[PDB]
């Protein structure tokens, strides 16, 4: 009924393990693709992760509700169809900013690959026909992430 | 390739008519609902709008996948089920906030009223199986805007 | 060192009353303006506020950090100097998106008014030589809120 | 005036060279401090950029008015007076979550280093009383990137 009182949120520091990286679901994904999951924003509903791709794998068709920026550390990917189809070809080190409504199809790793990316708002994995199967933001990550590690 | 240089974005002014308002989808509302969509920001995912409600209506089932803030400026409010069902009941003048992930089956509308709200992220109506039939963004609802009006 | 799990946040609704209005800061505005917090978002780093505008008052000099909405629900008011120097002149009922790096040097109420508003970010109130005096956030504002109610 | 019309926003592909990095201003660091400008949202008032530090380098105080989000990719990083002070000492590969109001008087990198952060909002440089001498957002930070061309 009243105003709520509000605390300064805490800070957050994740060190970064090879030990820790785990199988990303296979239901949304192609080869044998690894990731953490970093970090989760309930109030803002941005969430942020790390992954290692290897050569041939990719990601299941989607669309960016929110912007979405990625820091490629290692490798090369193609997004958007990559640069031969009028999207982009991202060689590391390379930064990227997708946009709200972006769509990705099959964003595509060539070779042994690392990125790191921060989200605003979820992934909305489609079908062939442009369906949405599944709506995958910072909660539903969260799930993944704790019911594999 | 390079760094893209930005402007300062543009302010904007949009004076409320009632010859504006329009009716809202039927698909995703019960009752005459008629609305306005005020401002899109294409960058963030956010957008804003107005709504009339008459007295019974109500919006078709749907999550938010961000946060979302609404002033109900006149009538009353059901959101969660209403205060009878554990959710709340809004009187006006009243405020809310509606965090990302927030399950809104039938909002309810007992007396003609009116409410200003803003959206982070897109609105997922579903389906008796949980299923999103619908990702509705600030994309989604100019389309829907523009369309009718 | 590791991933900090996170629980969907807190809905929230808040009864705005005649009462609970108390005086703005003298250091920061002109007139008789009276106000109320609604809410603030730690994370994110947004607050909104509604307030009551004297005719005849005003805001103290500044400058929008980031982008700020209002809803014009009474009365009349100048913004960037009005239409009658390039800025905007709103009649309730009226809505304004003001971006981030926005100048507000006396932000005008000729008329009795109240507006509702959503921050994203602080106002940097600046003197006459422009040199930031204040840098009013989610925290500035909860601070001045609950120490005079 | 009326609801004005918005367009999917462009995506954004920028290759990270060493031919880029240029000299940080000295008025806001100490040490040879580089760094590369990646993005700017003008209407989210969101920016990105990545920096090379040498060993012994710091920035000078400020606090975040919004979360900024990090990734330390080489060396260590001592924020909010580091492991030792009740703050972190964060080591490569690593990330951070600093929240708005974080109080960074001195981050420091006692060996050679680099990071990327994504900041939401700007940070405002303190002098030795806590007073604001300069709120350093997108705008500042992209003029300061395109003068030091
Ligand atoms: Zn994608
Ligand atoms: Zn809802
Ligand atoms: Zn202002
Ligand atoms: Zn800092």
């Amino acid at each position: 009924m009243d105003y709520c009182n509000k605390k300064h949120t805490a800070e957050e520091y994740v060190k970064i393990s090879d030990n820790n990286y785990v199988p990303f679901p296979e239901a949304f994904s192609d080869g044998g693709i690894t990731w953490q999951l970093l970090h989760s924003s309930p109030e803002t509903s941005s969430w942020t992760a790390i992954f290692n791709c290897p050569a041939g794998s990719s990601f299941a068709s989607h669309i960016h509700a929110g912007p979405g920026e990625y820091f490629l550390t290692k490798g090369k990917m193609e997004v958007r169809g990559g640069e031969q189809e009028g999207g982009s070809t991202a060689y590391a080190p390379s930064y990227g900013f997708e946009s709200s409504g972006a769509l990705h199809g099959k964003t595509f790793f060539p070779v042994e690959s690392q990125f790191y990316m921060t989200f605003l708002g979820p992934l909305n994995f489609i079908d062939d026909n442009g369906k949405v199967i599944a709506s995958i933001g910072w909660a539903e990550a969260q799930g993944a992430w704790l019911a594999t590690k």
